[PDB]
């Protein structure tokens, strides 16, 4: 077994806490101290590309193809999604990817970012919501929305689905406008962190902020927003929180985290996102692999493959079967809690927290896991 | 001026007949008695593939592009749509597809299929519907449904949206049956043609498809499909009629179609889909693209590019600006009518039929165009 591996880094736009993420992690792991948690060490080769088309996408994975990796951890959007995984498994370069999840691709990809789906409906449920407002968009697929209109449509819900791709402070204003004239108290949104800030201002410079509106924010993050000015006004703010600040691991995190030299790691002038601490586990995801791969006595190597994704015939690493079936039985724990998945390489057995809105701040009203479902608090 | 002129041919899966029209179309071009239609010929590169995915489709381009194409007629679906699109506008190698439209590239996208988006709606409001099912597929992206439940959340409809990929028999037996429960009377179908074919006969199955049922048929080609268990069961059926079989260029096509040898031309069997006409025309844009680039004295040439679609850095095609400029001005009459494009690639100025199933059979009630939208008949 080599003493160094090579993986890929494909980091997209605007992820440069989730890089300093990854960063750490490696760092983290080549310095250890404990010769049996790096018996290798971790080599990144990695792309930060700021555009993240499908093109750029093809020649980073294929350059990072050709320097030899045994696997790439990856970044994508709706864009590019469908090239890097059919890359990946056309080729058996197992991706590891914190991006959002697709039942399309079943091997040889790997997905931290565990499903929010049952959660989000669970939730809609238990207030018993019947008539709402989903804003959205698309960076993320549509699984969500398709989600949430099915369960409408099959349970005699009135959904107004809203994309605001594109809204500018006029889009919004009329778009604010017209939901004041409808009398819209309750919404779903599903947005990019960014969008996602813009609209929460809108909805405040709206006054609709105030009670009694409710807003179910359908991310993994819910601490990773700005919430006083909601904690002011008084509406109804529901959300989950993968990532457990209060334990050791996450602490022990944020004990480094905070001491990052902020103008050479971007991103940790504020805490990790949620994506951050999945592109964290993602590494330890790995290394936990390698260590495998190094126990099973299976000498990973890519000699002396051509380097070239475009060959014809494809010539898929023979190795990558042994990768990709060692990746889906990693059973660590992480940032995200319990890090375990299934044959499809999805998250399974696992639990995030779900927060409201009080005066005093977020408080926890109890977790979603996947065995017992919505489990709020209650004497 | 070149006198064979090259061009790269993208097929998938299930495209048989669309590949005869577009064989008919080349045929009839180089074999033309007429040195103005024909001052070149068309040499086709073409790749019939049966999986679709991004990483055949990707080679595929790529192989094309290495054997000097100056342009692709090709066809994509979700899975390949941003690749294919993504590399012919990095490389300005112009695309022309029949395929569904895609507002995300442009430039070096033409895009031969009209939007039925303004037909359909106008159409909801005509007949005044504020509470139907939406049973649809997602082989052609979204925007059918985002429009949909747009348009449903700023006029108080009551939508169900219903995805049907993968039901089987049973699938829909419970489908149709909790329909049955909530009394749905009224659907708007936007399915590929196999998965419609099957949908209708449930209903038919299910005995909804008599008097008072209405069903939408969201696609351009009312008359490409079998509704004769409708027209005796005596339901509403409405849908769009993009080609019209009752015009001279048409009628020649049919004169020609109904000769081909049915085991040589798979598709000929049956009377050309909306898709294959759209192919047929796309051929027809090509030859009076390349006829206006003769005309301005532009000698097409991509000697001598390194014809590798990975090449870092990028070498897109000099010419290529002049392609895709001259295919946008293109305007002329194909079997899809009036053929005319905006900036974007995007048909414009163009009419469909708007037809109703009767006793007699399917008898048009109106039509609609971008410019007057719905004009239905009247005395
Ligand atoms: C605002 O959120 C509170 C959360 O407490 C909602 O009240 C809860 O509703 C659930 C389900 O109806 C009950 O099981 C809890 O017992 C309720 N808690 C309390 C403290 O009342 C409330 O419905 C929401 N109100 C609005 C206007 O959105
Ligand atoms: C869910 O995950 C936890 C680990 O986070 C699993 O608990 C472990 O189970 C093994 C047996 O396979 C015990 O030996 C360990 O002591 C447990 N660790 C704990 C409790 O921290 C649990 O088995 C998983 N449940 C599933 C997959 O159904
Ligand atoms: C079935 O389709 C017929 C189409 O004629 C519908 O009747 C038309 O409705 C439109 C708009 O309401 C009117 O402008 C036409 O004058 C109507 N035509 C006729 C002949 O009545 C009818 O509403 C549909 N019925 C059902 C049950 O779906
Ligand atoms: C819509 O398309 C038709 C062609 O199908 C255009 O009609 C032609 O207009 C030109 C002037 O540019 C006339 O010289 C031709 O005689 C017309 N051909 C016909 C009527 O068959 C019409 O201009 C287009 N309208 C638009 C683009 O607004
Ligand atoms: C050393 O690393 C191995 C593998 O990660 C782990 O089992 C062990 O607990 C580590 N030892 C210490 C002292 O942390
Ligand atoms: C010959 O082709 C040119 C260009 O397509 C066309 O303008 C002309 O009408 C054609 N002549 C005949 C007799 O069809």
């Amino acid at each position: 077994f080599p003493s160094s591996v090579q993986i890929g880094g494909l980091f997209i736009r605007n992820t440069d806490q989730e890089y300093t993420a990854f960063r750490l992690a490696i760092f983290l792991h080549n310095t250890s101290p404990n010769a049996s948690e790096a018996p290798f060490n971790l080599v990144p080769h990695v792309d930060n590309i700021e555009t993240a088309n499908s093109f750029a996408v093809t020649n980073a994975f294929c350059s990072q193809y050709s320097r030899g990796v045994f696997a790439i951890f990856g970044l994508y959007d709706k864009r590019s999604v469908h090239t890097l995984t059919s890359f990946c498994s056309a080729l058996h370069i197992s991706l590891i990817t914190p991006s959002f999840p697709t039942e399309g691709e079943s091997q040889f990809v790997l997905q931290l970012r565990p499903s929010l789906r049952g959660a989000l409906l669970s939730l809609l449920d238990h207030y018993e919501w019947n008539c709402f407002v989903f804003l959205y968009d698309t960076d993320r697929g549509y699984s969500i929305l398709q989600a949430i209109m099915e369960k409408a449509g099959q349970n005699g819900w009135h959904v107004s689905a809203i994309c605001v791709e594109n809204f500018n402070d006029v889009s919004y204003r009329q778009l604010l406008e017209e939901l004041d004239r409808r009398q819209e108290k309750k919404f779903v949104i599903d947005c990019e962190i960014e969008r996602l800030q813009n609209i929460l201002e809108q909805i405040v410079s709206v006054g609709k902020h105030v009670k009694g509106y409710h807003y179910i924010i359908a991310n993994l993050g819910f601490k990773d927003i700005s919430l006083e000015r909601f904690i002011h006004g008084g509406a109804n703010v529901t959300g989950f929180q993968l990532v457990d600040f209060n334990t050791p691991m996450v602490t022990k995190l944020m004990d480094r985290w905070k001491k990052l030299d902020q103008r050479e790691y971007p991103g940790s002038e504020t805490p990790p996102k949620y994506t951050s601490a999945l592109t964290y586990d993602g590494v330890l995801v790995m290394a936990e692999t390698f260590r495998s791969l190094r126990r099973q006595k299976i000498d990973i190597s890519r000699r002396g493959n051509a380097g070239d994704c475009l060959a014809n015939p494809a010539a898929p690493w023979g190795q990558g079967i042994d990768m990709e079936r060692t990746l889906k039985q990693v059973r660590i724990q992480g940032l995200t809690g319990n890090v375990q998945f299934d044959h499809y390489g999805r998250r399974v057995n696992y639990t995030m927290d779900v927060f409201e809105l009080k005066s005093t701040g977020p408080r926890k009203v109890g977790y979603w896991n996947d065995m017992d479902k919505l489990v709020l608090i209650q004497d």
